[PDB]
């Protein structure tokens, strides 16, 4: 009724920008108390606590490049190489999140 | 007059079976005997005649994704990221043949 058609709708708020609102990220990435990567300690404290109840560098520079395509090809675009405007994007979106074939390939602490 | 909506109404045609026309090229590029990679004897056999005129491995399958994903970004879409549907595809293409600025950076041999 209204979820699908507001995505809709704020979704091609960007596309009239998009060479707007790319700029942030890019500024905000090369700062130098970055902490976005992935840590072998701040990957795991986090999720060493629902673990603990159920029990009872060019590298980086890397990865920011990489993470910026991601986020490029997110929008206006998809992962299959095809259009996929607005008017199948946010189904997709909708259909990613109500799913029980892949909720239940998901972390035990997300939903209770 | 004809040139560009005759390019224009050719381009389209393998648009609606873009699924088709990229499965030739994975099939004829993975043959042993695949002699398309720059070889720098290969490469410069060719071009030594006018130089003479004129003074009287995975490295293999990595080129052939990146120019398999160069062949699939080149259709349908632009190395500039934006979408460059068929109204402004040719025009691209038929700019870069008309242009002597460009025609400058040529090789002397290919035009008189």
């Amino acid at each position: 009724g209204v979820f699908r058609r507001c995505c809709e709708k704020t979704m091609e708020v960007m596309r009239n920008s998009q060479e707007t609102l790319l700029t942030i990220v890019e500024v905000l990435l090369y700062d130098p108390l970055f902490d976005w990567t992935m840590n072998p300690l701040k990957a795991l404290y986090l999720q060493q606590r629902p673990e603990d109840e159920t029990e009872l560098d060019q590298s980086f520079n890397k990865v920011a490049e990489r993470v910026l395509m991601r986020l490029q090809e997110k929008l206006k675009g998809v992962e299959e190489g095809t259009v996929l405007s607005v008017g199948g994007q946010v189904n997709l979106l909708i259909q990613q999140a109500i799913d029980p074939k892949n909720l239940s390939r998901l972390f035990p602490g997300w939903k209770a």
